[PDB]
């Protein structure tokens, strides 16, 4: 399901910085693999994130925009699996720098926003593409070529 690999990805990033989520809490392999896989995007563009964050200046106000604004960049060159991991880092990112900013009320609402985008624009292209498996046998070669 989708809501659900978008709630355990949120459940986790949020509990990595010690806040669970009312709200929260597909193969075990597929989410510890999209675990693994987001943390290492996170370390490698930390700063990126930062002045990114800087740049969309969250709000209620204007959460959604930042969010439509942020994943359409994203994915202007189409779809492939690093970009959905992209993705759910950036929403995870997005749902810790809520709750650090006292506005906690945007996690569900993130959430509700990747769930949807996930269902009506990645989708197809994920089913065409061999599904969450494929993504787990890439992350894997990925995993060999790094090593060697
Ligand atoms: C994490 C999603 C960042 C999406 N973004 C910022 C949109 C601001 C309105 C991008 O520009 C973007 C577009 C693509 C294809 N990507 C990447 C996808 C995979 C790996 C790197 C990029 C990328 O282009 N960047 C990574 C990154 C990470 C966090 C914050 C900003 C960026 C932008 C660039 C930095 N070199 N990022």
């Amino acid at each position: 399901d989708n809501r659900e690999i978008v709630m355990k990805y949120i459940s986790y990033k949020l509990s990595q910085r010690g806040y669970e989520w009312d709200a929260g809490d597909e193969s075990e392999v597929v989410h510890q693999t999209l675990r693994q896989a987001g943390d290492d995007f996170s370390l490698r563009y930390r700063r990126d994130f930062a002045q990114m964050s800087s740049q969309l200046h969250l709000t209620p106000g204007t959460a959604y925009a930042s969010f439509a604004t942020v994943v359409a960049e994203l994915f202007r060159d189409g779809v492939n699996w690093g970009r959905i991991v992209a993705f759910f880092e950036f929403g995870g990112v997005m749902c810790v720098e809520s709750v650090n900013r006292a506005m906690s009320v945007l996690v569900d609402n993130i959430a509700a926003w990747m769930a949807t985008y996930l269902n009506d624009h990645l989708h197809t292209w994920i089913q065409d593409n061999g599904g969450w498996d494929a993504f787990v046998e890439l992350y894997g070669n990925n995993a060999a070529a790094e090593s060697r």
